């Protein structure tokens, strides 16, 4: 018997992900599996495009395909909306605007099914350029560190989240992907509404040498942190 969602994350938790996508009319499905351990903010997953070739680069899907696995330090545990909403889950919705190119709109449900934390997602992408960095597969196979800023959404009883991913391109340029995100509880019970804070992300992208299908192996580390008030040196 558990009184708080965070109690479900004291050990290793199995994960499943299932994604149905449609980008410029190219339809695909992705299945993922692995495990998360919130005590050190780790996720490890393997994803497979089960319908054939992925029509977009794996790195553009990475933010879409589990913030409940962040490590929140003791002094911040009262700000962890994500686990508080468990086991019933939360909905996570985004629009991601790729600068000078198309956009993804996503809706996901993250919730326990039996002992397993399951992320089920629909993604629709429109207005992409056939010869742009996305459909043209010009992204490097990596995803650099990023800090995502979170604030409470009082009226929806959830949170709002914005961040700007800088995807590296083969030619040395970057491709910006503006993320706008909202999460709301699935259940009707109380959740923690957090003060403003950060999640620090790292992601390491690899391939399984024995895997011949289109796939991505992913490791994420995620830890929560507070903010500091920047000051211009003039004011110090």
């Amino acid at each position: 018997m558990v009184s708080k969602g965070e109690e479900l994350f004291t050990g290793v938790v199995p994960i499943l992900v299932e994604l149905d996508g449609d980008v410029n009319g190219h339809k695909f499905s992705v299945s993922g599996e692995g495990e998360g351990d919130a005590t050190y903010g780790k996720l490890t997953l393997k994803f497979i495009c089960t319908t054939g070739k992925l029509p977009v680069p794996w790195p553009t899907l990475l933010t879409t395909i589990l913030m409940c696995f962040a490590r929140y330090p003791d002094h911040m545990k009262q700000h962890d909306f994500f686990k508080s909403a468990m086991p019933e889950g939360y909905v996570q919705e985004r629009t991601i605007f790729f600068k000078d190119d198309g956009n993804y709109k996503t809706r996901a449900e993250v919730k326990f099914e039996g002992d397993t934390l399951v992320n089920r997602i629909e993604l629709k992408g429109i207005d992409f350029k056939e010869d742009g960095n996305i459909l043209g597969h010009k992204l490097e196979y990596n995803h650099d560190s990023h800090n995502v800023y979170i604030m409470a959404d009082k009226q929806k009883n959830g949170i709002k989240v914005n961040f700007k991913i800088r995807h590296n391109i083969e030619d040395g340029s970057v491709q910006l992907a503006d993320h706008y995100q909202q999460n709301t509880p699935i259940g009707d019970g109380p959740v923690l509404l957090p003060d403003n804070h950060y999640l620090s992300y790292q992601s390491a992208l690899s391939k399984d040498p024995n895997e011949k299908r289109d796939h991505m192996v992913l490791l994420e580390f995620v830890t929560a942190a507070g903010i500091t008030l920047g000051m211009d040196e003039l004011y110090k």
